[PDB]
């Protein structure tokens, strides 16, 4: 329906403002653009669903979140990647995993205190009824 509509609008503008805090933070500058595969050519290989915050407005504005629970996975999959793509002790590595783990726990906070989680029960009602 039309009011339908007007609730995944209002999602899809929170959800590119929060994108946005996210990108300008100088700590997650590694996760604003899709990795490079001249820098790391074993990337493709080894993280097999690649994922950035780029990446995340492009599927805002193709409305492919209904949720943001939809939207926390494809966040969850950033960290996951990083976690996944640097296992090892070295100083390199666990900057990123620092970063990564740092960049889930933000956006999970500013979800929990600025995401009304009635309007997050709607749009889960809503997907669940197409
Ligand atoms: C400028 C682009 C491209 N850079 C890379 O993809 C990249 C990936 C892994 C490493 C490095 C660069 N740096 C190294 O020193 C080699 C070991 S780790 N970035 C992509 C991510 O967000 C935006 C900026
Ligand atoms: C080795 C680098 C630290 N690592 C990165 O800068 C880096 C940049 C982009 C990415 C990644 C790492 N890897 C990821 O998995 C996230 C997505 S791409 N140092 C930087 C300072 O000087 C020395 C070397």
């Amino acid at each position: 329906s039309m009011q339908e509509e007007d609730t995944f609008r209002e999602l899809r503008i929170f959800l590119r403002n929060v994108t946005h805090r996210l990108a300008i933070d100088k700590r997650f500058r590694v996760f604003t653009k899709p990795v490079d595969p001249d820098e790391v050519p074993d990337y493709v290989t080894v993280i097999k669903q690649p994922m950035d915050l780029s990446s995340v407005i492009s599927k805002i504005d193709l409305h492919k979140y209904l949720t943001v629970k939809d939207y926390l996975r494809d966040i969850d999959l950033i960290c996951s990647n990083a976690l996944e793509y640097n296992p090892d002790r070295d100083p390199g590595d666990r900057l990123i995993r620092h970063r990564a783990c740092a960049l889930r726990d933000t956006a999970y906070a500013i979800i929990k205190e600025e995401l009304d989680e009635d309007f997050e029960q709607l749009c889960e009602e809503i997907q669940e009824s197409r």
